[PDB]
């Protein structure tokens, strides 16, 4: 009975952690693609504050900030596994998990392709040592979740639809660094919700090369 | 029978956070006072990953990050009102707002003491702008939870004590630009809660001196 609307656009890996958590909670939703250049009436009425994607409408009501709003989807969509785990130490460590993908993997790997020479080796350097921080979280734990996809899995494994592009342009490997880390991803991606979810890493590379001639940074 | 001790410095308006949430609940702790120059063996078992205060320990169990500490403890203490609404939407809606203190009262503010010129300035407008907003939230209630003290008020006053050592290194007055915002300050501090976590703005201010001094940007 419900009504459910995401507005979004296909690249951001923001919108694929909401895509993701609505199929992994089995949510049926429109999904609506924004042009970020003329934004529409309805991103403006429902996120006038950042005027970002992506927002989840959800009977009328518009949720913003893409980890506030996966918090939303486990809080209000019950007949699945829990994203976010019941007790509240480990649900605490799930949120500093989930937050420092925002905080060193998206803003690490944004720095690797718009800067270059020593700032963007010191960029590389610190996106490598934060997926060492993850894999030593994850453990011996075959997803941040545990034995299914969490919170944590959610903010982070959009993030491997960029990795093509931040390797090509930054010139490393992610998998001769962090084999492990590459490991969880492709196990995570034998998911149909995770690779449904998350899009083809040459168009997103093809994207970033859209924006690197734009601001003139080739 | 429980244990809580909070790492913390003084005039940190994120460990004041923590101590506001503790006082709103009435969770009995130890206070511990960091040097942060020379961390502390129990800092460093506690937080590896960010090394920052303020950290609650909670039977043995860390907790970091200021706003996840006020989360985990409104979801650990519950003979008291709640601190984040009860219904999803609204949950949603205190977590933007509390988000936005950090990302841009928090980090404008710093750029009016820590920027000169036209950046700075800049830096002040934003800043009155960003207010201006959280002014438009807060409507016609006396406290941004409604009738209490709630997670958002938690976010955002304890920066409050701040105030004076922006106003007075970057010459503005806050007051002049958000009557409002500074009524709702002024009200929030008649409560013993908000007036004793709360540090001295001449205090703070004169540890900001210190801080400039250090960095030669007097
Ligand atoms: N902190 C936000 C970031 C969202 C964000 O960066 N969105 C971008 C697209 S990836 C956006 O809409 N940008 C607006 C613009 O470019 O005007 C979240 O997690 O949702
Ligand atoms: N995002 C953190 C920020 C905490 C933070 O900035 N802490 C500072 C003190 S105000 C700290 O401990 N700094 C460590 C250092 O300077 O080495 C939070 O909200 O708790």
């Amino acid at each position: 009975s419900d009504q459910v609307t995401l507005l979004d656009f296909w690249p951001s890996p923001f919108g694929m952690r909401v895509r993701l958590a609505l199929a992994e909670k089995g949510v049926k939703y429109e999904y609506s693609e924004e042009d970020l250049r003329n934004k529409s009436a309805l991103l403006l009425q429902m996120n006038p504050v950042n005027k970002q994607i992506p927002v989840l409408v959800h009977n009328g009501k518009p949720v913003c900030e893409s980890l506030i709003i996966v918090q939303y989807i486990d809080e209000v969509w019950k007949d699945s596994a829990p994203l976010l785990p019941s007790d509240p130490y480990q649900r605490a460590q799930s949120r500093f998990w989930a937050d420092f993908v925002d905080k060193k993997i998206y803003d690490l790997g944004r720095k690797i392709w718009t800067k270059k020479g020593e700032e963007q080796e010191a960029a590389k350097k610190d996106f490598i040592d934060s997926l060492k921080l993850m894999e030593g979280e994850l453990g011996d734990k075959p997803y941040f979740g545990g034995e299914t996809i969490g919170y944590v899995d959610i903010a982070l494994v959009p993030f491997y639809s960029w990795f093509y592009a931040y390797e090509t342009i930054g010139n490393f490997n992610i998998e001769a660094e962090c084999p492990k880390m590459i490991a969880y991803c492709k196990r995570c991606l034998q998911k149909e919700t995770v690779s449904k979810a998350l899009e083809d890493p040459q168009k997103v590379y093809d994207f970033v090369l859209m924006l690197m001639k734009k601001f003139g940074i080739e």
